[PDB]
């Protein structure tokens, strides 16, 4: 699925995102944007043989299993194909747990090189939420 903007400002709200571990919903629409451009379905190898997978790009280094990433864990316990569904529920249950593994949203590269410090209310702008 491809949501839009104020679309998936609205999910990720109505799984509570909004503000959760103190980031607002324009932080997290922001890095699903660079992450993903709004496509559940995105998958990316990276240079090591791990994938990440969904919306917000998460990693089967650490965090789900894709039976292909030897030496990983699965700390969401979920198969990352389950980061891939139309309904966001899984990956907002899992982005939950790495903003909260230490780093905050730096855990996503490109929310740290493209929304970290920006105006990212803009993300959520005329929004109905
Ligand atoms: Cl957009
Ligand atoms: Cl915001
Ligand atoms: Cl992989
Ligand atoms: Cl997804
Ligand atoms: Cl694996
Ligand atoms: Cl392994
Ligand atoms: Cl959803
Ligand atoms: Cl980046």
């Amino acid at each position: 699925k491809v949501f839009g903007r104020c679309e998936l400002a609205a999910a990720m709200k109505r799984h509570g995102l909004d503000n959760y571990r103190g980031y607002s919903l324009g932080n997290w629409v922001c890095a699903a944007k660079f992450e993903s451009n709004f496509n559940t379905q995105a998958t990316n190898r990276n240079t090591d043989g791990s994938t990440d997978y969904g919306i917000l790009q998460i990693n089967s280094r650490w965090w789900c299993n894709d039976g292909r990433t030897p030496g990983s864990r699965n700390l969401c316990n979920i198969p990352c194909s389950a980061l891939l569904s139309s309904d966001i529920t899984a990956s907002v249950n899992c982005a939950k747990k790495i903003v909260s593994d230490g780093n905050g949203m730096n855990a996503w590269v490109a929310w740290r090189n493209r929304c970290k410090g920006t105006d990212v209310q803009a993300w959520i702008r005329g929004c109905r939420l």
